[PDB]
């Protein structure tokens, strides 16, 4: 069993469902950005998806990675940015702004704080549906109160679920991206290119993702998943102690899955 520095593990044959590794695998812990892989989920479950829908930044978005001090995606105030370029922007950059943005635009009820309260309902209505028993959302973007939990168990399956929508895999693995967006004055804008925090995609080798995540509480944290043979393992390290460390745990746990 390999040593690693976070405090919580697991890993899983994604295709079997079969446990591969275990290091406190069913305690709760913080996810902090985490979180956003069940916006993604959410958001590509909706009944009235639309990858080529325009969404106008809002000055709200903005203001928010601001007064939060929040990882961001650049993206600009009057801008109109497709419902696809959001899912990047999202999953590569770690954009909260952008992730407002999702939230805002699939939640229902007719105001912006209406709407991203029934958005972070459905995130959670979708851990239940999972059949999860430790994951509690507090937040669209793993920035939003103590009351946001998950375990690496239940992460993973989250994980696993999503990795079944084919736009999911497709973004995931995207190691670098740059949105042309539509301006205030109806031009087309390139954009500064958003390239992946997640390291594993150029470091180890048949890596295909998932999302990092850090936060005050939550730490270094990461999902990852790699298929090497026909056999894909995916799992979640939680609480490790640096950007470095935690591709490094989760580097250990995956060769330690392969060669079981
Ligand atoms: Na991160």
């Amino acid at each position: 069993k390999p040593t690693i520095a976070a405090v919580g593990g697991y890993a899983m044959n994604n295709g079997t469902g079969t446990t591969l590794y275990t290091k406190a695998a069913d305690t709760r812990r913080s996810t902090g950005s985490t979180t956003k892989i069940m916006t993604a989920k959410v958001v590509l479950a909706q009944s009235n998806l639309n990858l080529d829908a325009k969404v106008t930044i809002q000055k709200a978005y903005s203001d928010y990675v601001v007064a939060n001090n929040a990882s961001q995606a650049h993206l600009i105030v009057g801008d109109k940015v497709t419902v696809r370029q959001l899912l990047y922007g999202l999953m590569l950059p770690s954009g909260a702004d952008a992730a407002y943005a999702l939230a805002d635009k699939y939640g229902s009820g007719s105001t912006r704080a209406a709407r991203v309260k029934s958005f972070i309902g459905k995130m959670n209505t979708a851990a239940t549906n999972l059949g999860l028993h430790n994951t509690h959302f507090d937040s669209f973007d793993g920035i939003g109160n103590g009351a946001n939990y998950s375990t690496p168990r239940d992460l993973t399956k989250i994980a696993s679920s999503a990795m079944k929508n084919s736009t999911f895999r497709t973004v995931v693995k995207t190691k670098a991206y740059t949105a042309k967006t539509v301006t205030k004055t109806g031009s087309i804008r390139t954009m500064d290119t958003w390239k992946n925090t997640n390291g594993l995609l150029s470091s180890y080798s048949g890596a295909i993702g998932v999302k990092t995540g850090s936060g005050p509480e939550a730490k270094y944290c990461l999902v990852f998943a790699a298929t090497r043979g026909g056999k894909t393992v995916i799992g979640t390290v939680l609480a490790s102690t640096s950007i470095p460390a935690r591709e490094s745990d989760a580097t250990k746990i995956m060769n330690y899955g392969f060669a079981l």
